[PDB]
């Protein structure tokens, strides 16, 4: 009992592996008990130290074929009625008195209690029972960004449309508007000042805080650009108005109060649209939590002659060492060993396939599995976080948190732009000061400011500052923000129209970078439902008659292969109605015997035996060499096969297997032609995976891959610097989908897989994945083009604003500033909208492009990898 040791085990891929390890270790003398988990690869062994040593245990585990290495409970409760300190003190004293409890404290302010103890000796149930006996009850314990950007945009609009309208009205012709309340100001100037001040105070607040955050990050983005430009323009306008007032100037100076409202308007709109597009809801965690069983039926004493009472207890409160009865159709509450129970379990959560798995005494079960075929009793071994489903939840959380935001190309452009605009503005200022100082005739000729009585130096300085600030205002791109959001929304709409649901804007901008794609085998590449592939005849009755007789015999069978056979027979036959007279008898996993005396019904449209080789061997029916070879070939192909005999005579054989999707081969070929790697990762048997890869022409095959191993492969491929797209439709694929750079979920897949994936194929056609790439390409290029439209119109303005074309007679006009934004925004919006004309490439185009290049692959060329370390053949 004492000196229990901890071990780390690697190379283990099956629950049967865990059962074998536990059985072998317990068989050896000295070892008292052994515990191990599947995905965690952690084990705990209790043994007598004086008989065996941890090194011997590690050597024994290694001999089993799994690498072994030697390496080195808190409960929170709320208790009602904790209104007195005496009760808390008494509870604490009673807790310390009981053995196995290390510490226990209770807070009177919030009635919360924390207890630290050894799980092997004490559990939450004991503490709860003690508290109840004492006399008290105890029980165990982005939109903001959108809202703020929307508020900024709305304020900027409300207080910027009026000023823009006033500017347009002035541009069209207005005498009263130029009238001066005081010698310096004018009505228009005062209204502009008030409106710009209101917009800056209200609309720009979030701009200012975001810019401050960006500077704290040692980076300059669009927010910093807008804040700098608008603040400079507003400060200069206020300063010139103030000096005009002080000097009682006859004419009010030109002001740039127009610019800040305009830029705030459009940039806030762009940011708001970007945040709307980026928003997504991930509920995979909620679905996984829903998978786990809510409660368990704890059984006191044992399953042996003494069975005193049963209780219903929350799975959270369940502790190791308690026998729990799971009824048919009920979820397995905790991982454990089956005792005195035999049934079937669905392990699609881990292994991923729908084939039921037998459970017998000495076997192991996984939490969250669906039981059937009868009741079972389970002795718990892992509970709570230690459960496999909890480990999958942890992996999904880690994958989701690992993902980092992708920097917007707008921010990257602004990072260069801000120094560029600063440099050009300073250059314009200094060169104009120099020109004014050296000659001063150019200033007289090209500006009326010389008419002012101020000194020449003041004239040149004011002209240089005005020109520099005009250049600064013109340089700012108003449509920069909208370029990416508009294209992202249009691409998402196009994808939705074409049958692809894209959550967020990241997949559209990332799919083009994909160079490696991993495909799940079941569902994703092949239809999940098993289907009959080939029927052979082993005195010479028609095949259809035998098929009808089997379907009548197999009508009541609940085996998935049974329903597959029955549906195949019904499809082959008229299947107007099944025979009324039929007697059925089934032995679990052995064979089925039926009596059918309604062959007349089949003819209008006397015994049946369905079994495997073992059934024939025990019944005494010999197996011919040719049929044996055929069955061996079918087993090599990985497809299941069963035999039908009538009146004790072998009659026929039926084979059932999954059917590869029609477009799987074409999709794989297209991906390979485009230069993208294709990998088949699955949890099924190696033979079936190899056969499916041969059919779909995938060179790299991974078999018996646990959910954690899929994430490990994703991480390795990403560490190779490649971008990975994971296509899955099961729970085991959800952590890989979350971790993968791109996650594609088949429309018919599980809810968790759909939630985790960023792209969902509503049409459940594999070729859409290729389209999901092509469309993404058509998007990204467009975005780049939009950015050109966002800058070119403003950029061409900069030479004019700086006076480059002034001697030619071209000078900046007030209408040019507004025209630049109008043209840029219109061009960006129209370019983004043009993506709606995108047409999905036809499947016929794919087939023609691969009409001759496509070729079947030999089975030998394909290499199958079993597990992460590939220890097994
Ligand atoms: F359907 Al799988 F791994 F084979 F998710
Ligand atoms: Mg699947």
């Amino acid at each position: 009992a004492p000196e229990k040791c901890f071990l780390q085990i690697t190379g283990m891929t099956c629950i049967s592996c865990v059962s074998n390890i536990e059985r072998n270790l317990k068989k050896k003398d000295g070892i008292v008990s052994v515990l191990v988990a599947l995905m965690s690869g952690k084990a705990e062994v209790k043994f007598y130290p004086d008989r065996i040593e941890p090194l011997e245990i590690a050597q024994l585990v290694e001999d089993l074929g799994f690498g072994a290495s030697v390496m080195e409970g808190n409960v929170e409760l709320i208790i009602t009625g904790m209104t007195c300190a005496s009760c808390v003190h008494n509870i604490e004293s009673r807790l310390m008195r009981t053995p196995g409890i290390l510490q226990a404290s209770v807070a009177l302010a919030t009635c919360k209690a924390q207890v630290k103890f050894d799980p092997e000796i004490v559990g939450p149930r004991d503490i709860i029972r003690i508290i109840e006996g004492i006399g008290f009850q105890a029980s165990l314990a982005h939109k903001e960004e959108i809202k703020q950007w929307r508020n900024s945009f709305l304020f900027s609009l409300l207080f910027g449309i009026p000023v823009i309208i006033l500017m347009i009205y002035m541009l069209a012709a207005t005498m009263v508007l130029d009238r001066n309340i005081v010698p310096g100001l004018s009505i228009i100037n005062l209204v502009f000042f008030i409106l710009c001040t209101f917009v800056q105070t209200l609309g720009g607040r979030y701009f200012y805080v975001q810019a401050y955050k960006s500077l704290k990050h040692k980076a300059t983005n669009m927010d910093v650009l807008i804040v700098l430009a608008t603040t400079i323009a507003y400060i200069y306008s206020v300063v010139i108005l103030t000096v005009a007032m002080v000097e009682k100037a006859d004419k009010s100076p030109e002001t740039f109060f127009d610019t800040p409202p305009m830029l705030f308007m459009f940039i806030a709109l762009g940011r708001w649209l970007e945040h709307i597009a980026k928003s997504k809801t991930s509920e995979a965690l909620a679905k996984l939590i829903s998978l786990q069983a809510t409660e368990a039926a704890v059984v006191t004493f044992g399953a042996n002659q003494i069975i005193l009472r049963e209780e219903q207890v929350a799975v959270e409160l369940v502790q190791r060492g308690d026998i729990v009865k799971v009824v048919p159709g009920g979820k397995f509450p905790v991982d454990g060993k089956v005792i005195e129970g035999t049934s079937m379990a669905d392990e699609s959560l881990i292994t991923g396939e729908p084939m039921p798995v037998r459970k017998k005494p000495g076997s192991m079960v996984i939490a969250g599995s669906i039981n059937a075929h009868g009741t079972v009793l389970v002795e718990a071994t892992h509970v709570g976080s230690e459960t496999t489903l909890a480990q999958i939840v942890k992996l999904v959380e880690e994958a989701q948190m690992s993902k980092a935001p992708i920097q917007q190309l707008a921010d990257k452009i602004s990072g260069y732009f801000v120094p560029f605009i600063i440099i050009i503005s300073v250059v314009t200022l200094v060169t104009w000061i120099i020109i004014g100082f050296v000659n001063f005739d150019i200033i007289i000729k090209y500006f009326p400011s010389y008419s002012k009585n101020i000194s020449k130096t003041e004239v040149i300085i004011r002209v240089a500052f005005q020109t520099s600030i005009t250049v600064l205002s013109i340089a700012c791109p108003c449509a920069l923000g909208l370029a990416t959001p508009t294209a992202v929304m249009v691409g998402t709409g196009v994808a939705a129209q074409n049958g692809i649901l894209i959550k967020g804007g990241e997949p559209l901008e990332m799919a083009h970078k994909i160079k490696a794609v991993m495909f799940d085998k079941t569902g994703t590449i092949t239809h999940g439902v098993p289907k009959v592939m080939r029927v052979l005849l082993l005195v010479k009755m028609p095949l259809k008659r035998m098929l009808a007789v089997v379907g009548t015999a197999e009508a009541s069978s609940e085996h998935p292969l049974g329903m597959a056979v029955t549906k195949y027979c019904k499809e082959e036959l008229g299947t107007e109605l099944l025979g009324y007279c039929t007697d059925f008898q089934a032995v679990p996993g052995c064979g089925i015997s039926c009596k059918v005396n309604n062959i007349e019904s089949v003819l209008v449209q006397h015994t049946v035996l369905i079994g495997n080789r073992e059934w024939m061997r025990r019944n005494g029916l010999h197996i011919s060499t040719d049929v044996d070879e055929a069955m061996s070939s079918h087993e090599m192909k990985g497809q299941t096969a069963v035999l039908v005999a009538i009146d004790g005579e072998l009659c026929g054989m039926i084979a059932i297997a999954d059917t590869v999707k029609q477009e799987a081969a074409l999709a794989v070929h297209t991906l390979k032609s485009m230069g993208i790697d294709v990998v088949l990762i699955t949890g099924d048997n190696r033979k079936t995976a190899k056969a499916i890869a041969t059919q779909v022409g995938i060179k790299k095959v991974f078999a018996e891959v646990l959910p954690s191993h899929k994430v490990a492969k994703v991480q390795a491929l990403q560490s190779d610097n490649k971008r990975v797209a994971m296509v899955g439709d099961g729970v085991n694929d959800s952590p890989a989908l979350a971790r993968a750079d791109v996650g594609i979920a088949i429309g018919t897949g599980t809810d968790v897989a759909i939630e985790a994936a960023d792209i969902v194929l509503i049409r459940n056609d594999l070729l859409d994945v290729v389209a999901s790439i092509h469309l993404s390409k058509r998007t990204v290029r467009r975005i780049r083009l939009n950015f050109v439209f966002a800058l070119i119109y403003n950029l061409l303005g900069i030479p004019i604003a700086a006076g480059v074309f002034m001697p030619a007679g071209l000078v900046l006009q007030p209408w040019m500033g507004s025209a630049a934004m109008a043209a840029s925004s219109v061009s960006v919006v129209l370019s983004s909208l043009q993506l709606k004309c995108y047409r999905k490439p036809d499947s016929d185009r794919y087939e023609a492009r691969a009409q001759g290049h496509m070729k079947p692959l030999t089975p030998s060329q394909i290499s199958v990898h079993i597990g992460m370390d590939d220890r097994w053949r």
